[PDB]
């Protein structure tokens, strides 16, 4: 059994309203507020949500959810963890219900990042995704997860071995003291996960989200320029994912990377020395 | 040169608010309001609009706009009308501006229905379609027009001839027995892949327009619309069903102007060749 | 080895003639009467039959037949049952011949439902399916079974484990005391089997049958309206199978669900809270 | 490891010239005579030959050759035979060279039929197949073998178990004392092998060969009528292979079944009670 | 019979070396030098060339060459020009040789822009395209011509009519407010799959040509070009963006003659039918 | 209405036996002998034949047969010839029988080459093509004709005009320097998917025909033919190579009548539009 | 784990300039000179290089690199070697960096040929392949390796067993004392490797490189004729790969075989007695 996608992210945020303007108003996500006093959701497709916003007054990552196919696969994965010596917790039904999933395992990666493994997300088929701003197209999520994240690790090699155990595949992809970021995938998305990018003040460095239509990235690019917001990396392409993407600050003080046209991971490992173009 | 699609409809209404709730809130169209005194717009795709709503107090059809490919084609059609001795007005640039088109000709069909032929609709490709209720998919319009309409014609043969001149094709599609032994023979006509764009010969009518069909790309949006209408007790005069001709899955129901909208899914193209039916397939 | 489809159903019925009018006259199945004094068959495609009508004077389920690929797979499955502690019976040749199959294993599921596992159904290739009323198209059966059934179970978890052992895959699909129906598949049909829907007076709740052509469902819908028969659920869509279907009473006092446009099961487990539209 | 196709047949024949008129002159096979004093070959495609004609004065089967993918697969298959208790002989290089193959295992099936297992047939790529009469099209052989054969067995069940060990798959396909012919396949050809058809005077009952073009079967049908030769079964279709074929006597006193439009074997076992049409 | 593509451009330049560095060194074109005194060539595909560079001292457009399918088609177009009372020169074999074509007619458009119509370009299929900087892919030209241009026209309606005669199709593509309440209505026209080959009506211009669009098959080549231009501080007058009409991803920037090149990727075809816009999609 | 393909060739030969060995034994054609005194046939596909061999003592081309779709089309072409004042003979049913066709017209091209136009060739669909040496594949002929030929024309422009009337399309395909400063401009023409069916303007010729190209579906048959020719020392006057125009892989070599056959593989279609070359791609 | 392609070759050469004229000037490869004093590279596609030219004054093979998918596969392959008794060396990071790979295992085949196994080649995505002469098309390398090589072995059977252990598949393909060349593949390229061709003065007999466009082979054929260079085998086709190729001398005194239109290896082993055409 292997994880199949990056299913959801929990975020700790200090300012819900600013996140509404940003994620729905600019990025085109749908705000879902089910009445809960301490959280709201962000929806990108059929699923009830892909991202949870916990208004706990912090501004960092709360948890990463990795999907598996069903209860049998969840059990096989739990057993693999037990055999590897890795502490985990089979969540109760009520804890799974909090996450809007049927079954859920909670644990941590070797960098201390809260990591969850689940099957059976809540899908709202009867209430179509309705974007928070006008969209030409949709988001790329089908079988591919919500996007990709760079997260903090203190032991790159331990993290890699942990993530291969979960089912992800990958290796170092750039050589840039030579530093060696590692990139990993579990489906057709080039990667869902990367680490070893150097010292980081927060648990998460960025999140790349992907549009089906190029016109939606331009629409977002222009809203960000009009709203006169911080751009860290300009429009361009990495050698690895070969996607067209830009990097801007979110209300939590880290980066979102809205994108278009990401390719699949090569079936065999490669490594690069530099990006294709842009990203200035 | 011929008409290529049913491009837009002008509607006279007496209650804008009801229309907004109906067309956007249930059907999923986008309300476009340009700050005009007397009118708002309904949008279904990239075009600035497909339906104009003139808040004038009446509840009927105001005008029907038929698209042609371009200026040369508009000239060619104008000359054909003149050579048929059909009167028409060459609209100026301000009349074309008012309709959001590049050029147009204004006229009447034999039944007195105000009829426009235009090229160059306004398309808002910077502001994508944003439906007025959540939608699963979109509207079927590309190269097919807004949908199909049923309109009043006192002279069926005169209307048939008028619309063959414009470039529409078709003929009688159904035969049915009337009370006195007569035979009703409604005429259905198309100008593109859409089974038909136009019909008439369905008998006496108190308004110029009887119904409008609009088509969803996704059945679940038809399902959704149906559900809100049941939630809000609107008159579905004809239940879910298939006509023999268009072989579409549709339900008929009442709009705020007192006539019928027929939301539908899965319309088939107009056959290569003319055929007719005595009855429909199922439902309705 | 795994079961590949829901191959056949045996029904106990009190009124054969009424079943002829219903299943052939309305639904478009073919009545096959081979001279046997206590039964007649219903045929939907190439197979000799998909359903057996036993005129024993009862009005419920008699047996469920699950197909396997051949004698080797039947043996591997019998061995899996022996290893699990589940009593079974390898039918004799004459018992297999009664069912019109080459090899047959008889047993019961944990709810006490008679369950059969077979290979090699009788197929009448030289006598084409001829519908009991005029049909635009056909039934959807190829590699997909005859349709799907909701059956009674007293132990939802035991039933699930039993059915996974047989080769089916699935889980809970709706949360609606929270009740949790389970749905299962063994091929491209969304599901062949569901249970845990609540208390049931009979062994079987319904049977969904599927038309290739939409026009055939309308034809049946209209015959049911003309014959002024009981409709329990109106035309609509479940979130899970995303099929267009209606629910009406059969002469045995349970439901048939004639349908159109059922999709495959998602490759990974999901759960819903409500249907898409209709089914009032 | 499994056998992949029915690769070649060795025949013992009493009259080479009559076989030339028949197989090349009517059927459109190519006569290959490499100078050997006791044999000539029949070629149907790229291979040097598909059939060997041994002029030993007998009129029956000499051997059946089953192809495997290479030397590794040949070894795995030899090992499976050793483990099953089945005597075999690894042919020497010179014995393999006689057969025009690189590696060859000789043995017998439970009915005593000489059976060979080989890899690496001689292919004459530089000398295109040239038919013995004018042909519209070609023969169907690619990845499918030369055709199919009914052979004699005294123990139907032993033969089946032997043939499954070799890699073939199948079961009984007709019920017609009820007799139960077994049909087996190892590729896209409906079957390569059948037995249990009742008492037979010879080792082989027939050989079906298949044309790509319908017009070639008609051409052969007409030559057979003009030459006023024996027809046993008229043009028609079996329920199982669903091919269009006729049955005529060859100069050895058994049947050839020239054919067209044979379908693949169903992915799951079926059984019939009668043919579709024809074969009178 | 009609023009089929924008085949070549003749350019007057004052500095060959700068052009070589710009067109080849950055854009990826191949410099072709045939040992002529006064001119070199720029190549983008199998054709001997798409752009001629006459080192005469001026910095402007010299001529525009439009392709037709063959000799019969050239005759047919010649007769149409004559029947319209438009003057033209039938070039001799040496004039055709100079242009690397089999036949041609020379003339002027209403704005005085030297205009040629030809069949039979020279194609060097023994010496494949070899770009002047490493390229990921190639240029989009097949049956689409070199790209599209914006040129000076004092009389927009006269030019429109002139180019409909040649066989191009199109009309006004945008409307925008001018200072005095006027409406600018630029005309965009096509003769093949390329959205447009030609535009004008964009206002006063000091040179005959305003810009040229060239299209890469691969985005990474657009990316590459963009990067070298940033490395060499050339004026990108308009940043990465999409026009509503061609829906292409392009950036505008200055060439050594003082006007604009617009390298681009992913242009869409010209719609079956005329439509217009009030604004563009994004960027620029 | 136009010619659709080069249908057949009539050849005068002085040695049948050599031809049989060459055309069948090496090229893979089928010899068809109908028991006629004076002639045998060469077959390449379903047609009774593509080449007639008249054993009359001369070694040259006898006639060229061009196919049209049917009788109406033959009439239309006949009337076009008459309206051009080109003389022709309407063949009777026995003349059509002799050619194995349903109808035909007989005439001359400007260079005196006997020229026939026919519909309805005889097709032997009961006796499939059986090649005269083992073949891997077949000949390319469907809707493309037998191949292409080079023929003698004293007046290139007159011939061009003659063949545009018949319905062939094309123009000059190459330019090359002659000794005296002149320019040779051979004309290549097509009437279907085959790059060309016909060429001329290659200079002085002692026979009416210079070469014939035939095309194999499979390269291995080209390879096979090449090998037998090397085994039998026939003159391959031009080695394996690609022309710029047809972009085919072919080798030229001598037949028993003293002129050239060019067996080939992988010919490309004639481009949508006319283009020309100064040289060829490789080899030859 | 198996090797996936013939990734790179190291060559020892006496004359760098002559190799530049040959490989770039004629063949259309790109010369990459990164400043190193003892070597330059030849590039054929995205990779930094496919061939290394070591100017050590010798004129033969230096090493053969076989690609594997990643570090896990490299480990599984290293373990297979340890289990087989075959000495190997896990290269250090700096040794892998010298080769422009992320991980590297060094060893020898049974003929003494230096053999390397690596994952993660350096790819220069931001600097497109730019040919050393004008090219119509490109080289065929994607998932197929750089081409194929005939190398020297003293023990044909040992070499075969060694190469099957690495993941390659194959056997004897020609019978021509009967000699028996062996051909092997690990992807869609007919073969990457062949040996047993008879006595050889050098470690490598030839290298076949493949063009996507036929016109590029003709362009090279003509440059070789104009430069009036040695041709050993004329244009033609082998029965096995069915490619169109010619054989000419390189500045190191062995053969390059520029080619076009090579087919995949047959899924099952064959053997031939002669080539199709040409190669005189
Ligand atoms: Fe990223
Ligand atoms: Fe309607
Ligand atoms: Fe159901
Ligand atoms: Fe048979
Ligand atoms: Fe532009
Ligand atoms: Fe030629
Ligand atoms: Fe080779």
């Amino acid at each position: 059994a292997k994880v199949t996608e990056l299913g959801y992210l929990g975020l700790s945020v200090s300012n819900l309203d600013a996140w509404r303007d940003y994620a729905a108003g600019i990025m085109g996500m749908q705000v879902v507020d089910d009445g809960e006093d301490d959280r709201i959701y962000l929806r990108m497709d059929r699923w009830h949500h892909r991202i949870v916003l916990h208004a706990d007054g912090s501004d960092d990552l709360a948890y990463i959810g990795w999907r598996v196919a069903g209860p049998v696969e969840l059990d096989e994965l739990a057993e693999q963890l037990k055999n590897a010596g890795i502490p985990f917790e089979v969540a109760s039904d009520a804890d799974a219900a909090e996450r809007r999933v049927l079954g859920l395992v909670k644990l941590h990666d070797p960098g201390g990042n809260p990591t969850e493994i689940f099957y059976g997300p809540q899908v709202d088929t009867s209430s179509p995704f309705h974007p928070g701003r006008p969209m030409f197209g949709k988001f790329v999520t089908e079988g591919q997860g919500l996007g990709h994240i760079i997260i903090r690790e203190d032991d790159v090699e331990e993290a890699t071995r942990f993530y291969r155990l979960l089912g992800l595949e990958g290796a170092v992809e750039y050589k840039f003291a030579v530093g060696t970021p590692v990139f990993m995938h579990c489906n057709d998305r080039h990667h869902s996960l990367a680490f070893g990018v150097g010292p980081m003040d927060k648990r998460i460095n960025h999140l790349m989200i992907e549009y089906t239509h190029l016109d939606d990235l331009g629409y977002a690019h222009d809203l960000v320029r009009q709203q006169k917001i911080d751009v860290t990396l300009q429009i361009g392409k990495h050698s690895n994912d070969e996607a067209l993407t830009f990097y801007c600050a979110n209300p939590s003080g880290w980066l979102w990377e809205p994108g278009w046209g990401s390719r699949p991971a090569p079936a065999q490992q490669e490594h690069y020395l530099r990006d294709i173009f842009g990203h200035d």
